[PDB]
């Protein structure tokens, strides 16, 4: 058993409460972007994430502690046959409320076959967990299928993250996410956040959470405390 | 289902109206503005309210565009009564669970007062007891911005669900309004003009106008001036009507 947890906060914008955290996948000290592709096209993945989610449900269970846990969706994990029966079966085994766990699927793999992902999430949705969209604005999404599917929050990607010159591109990217947030009615986490006045930025262009180095970085359960 | 499809046309229908109830400083002192009430103008069932559609329209979120409509039309008659001369009138509109707890509510406030160029303080938005206690923290939040806008906050149907007195301190709101419902009961049980009372010590206590909703009798009237009721609200004093008949 070498495959360890990090947790990294989600803070409500402005300064306000930290909200959950991310679970990050970490394995010398190894991480995932060494690893994770080799894991997908071997179809590793797959135990490694039932390892996963069942070590995020235990530990969440453990601090129950007023706070979400978000775990990550590769591709092949949001499209395996087993991915639904093994959530319910998760949070039923630690009798976890759903409303404590996040499931993060990247716009990519959400938007690559719209009437799938419909399905899985809509059940998923249905038993109250919570549906999260990574990496948003890296993919192509149908607008059609952004309000249908039942999401909670966009997350903005990182890299879209740097300088936000007031008249960059990346800061009306990040304003469009917020809009669509508005419009749609979802949350919109903002990610990769060191400095700052990405900060202060982030927060008045309307971002309702906040994640990235300068408010916490990934640690282990114990070191978070 | 008939009435699912019949209610989602009712906008391009315009079948949809609102009816204004007015709110009067007790016992039948000036009128101080209005609350604004959905009706459903149904070509075959007729005048349809809106607790046999409202429930429908949060589950399918046609609540969402019904209440967008709902909001300007209001702004937009008191923006009209303000021009007509009416200084001394608010307009106070309904927000259910899902419309409180829309990530665009505030936005969308703001976009209405802006387009029909209203002062936020001529404004009143309701949210129930249950509504607001549900999760305090995050009404805080919301609530917050929007009396920062200016707009003022009503705690509707209050003494139906339950309340955090620390947090009915936090909260800026600036009234609360009775529940018809301990109105309606006070002939039938003694207990009912205890929690009268106990809701007008808390305005007094906490700062808070308090608003008797419901009243239809002389003897009703009467009992909630003397407990000292700011305003009253009820058919005794004018039932829901639209804006022109209201005059
Ligand atoms: N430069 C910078 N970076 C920041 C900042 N804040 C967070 N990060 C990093 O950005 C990544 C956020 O996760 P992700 O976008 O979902 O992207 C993740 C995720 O897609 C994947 N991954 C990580 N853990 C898991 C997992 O348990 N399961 C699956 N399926 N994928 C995972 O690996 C990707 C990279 O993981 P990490 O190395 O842990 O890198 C993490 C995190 O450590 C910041 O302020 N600045
Ligand atoms: N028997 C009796 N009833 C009286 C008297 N005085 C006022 N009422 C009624 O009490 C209700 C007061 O509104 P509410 O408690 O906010 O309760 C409202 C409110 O929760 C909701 N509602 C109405 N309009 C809207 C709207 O535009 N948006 C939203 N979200 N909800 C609305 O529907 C509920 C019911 O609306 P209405 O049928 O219009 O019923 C109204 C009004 O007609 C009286 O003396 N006797
Ligand atoms: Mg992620
Ligand atoms: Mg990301
Ligand atoms: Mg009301
Ligand atoms: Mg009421």
């Amino acid at each position: 058993r070498q495959l360890v947890l990090h947790y990294q906060p989600k803070v409500l914008a402005p300064n306000g409460p930290m909200i959950g955290v991310e679970a990050l996948l970490r394995w010398g000290l190894i991480t995932p972007g060494q690893f994770l592709p080799l894991a997908e096209k071997t179809g590793l993945i797959v135990q490694i994430g039932e390892w996963v989610l069942d070590e995020a449900c235990r530990q969440m269970r453990l601090w129950l502690a007023d706070w979400n846990i978000a775990v990550n969706l590769s591709a092949l994990q949001f499209a395996h046959a087993g991915l639904v029966d093994s959530v319910r079966n998760a949070l039923l085994r630690h009798s976890l409320e759903p409303s404590h766990l996040i499931l993060e699927v990247t716009e990519s793999t959400a938007m690559r076959d719209a009437d799938a992902s419909l399905v899985i999430l809509e059940q998923l949705s249905a038993m109250g967990v919570g549906i999260s969209i990574d990496d948003f604005g890296t993919g192509y999404s149908s607008l059609l299928y952004l309000k249908r599917l039942p999401a909670s929050e966009l997350k903005i990607d990182r890299g879209f993250i740097n300088e936000l010159a007031h008249d960059s591109d990346d800061a009306a990217i990040v304003s469009a996410i917020v809009a669509l947030g508005r419009t749609l009615n979802l949350k919109i986490v903002a990610e990769g956040v060191e400095t700052e006045a990405q900060q202060e930025f982030l927060t008045r262009l309307g971002c309702n959470s906040l994640q990235g180095f300068l408010l916490g970085r990934p640690m282990p359960a114990e070191q978070l405390l």
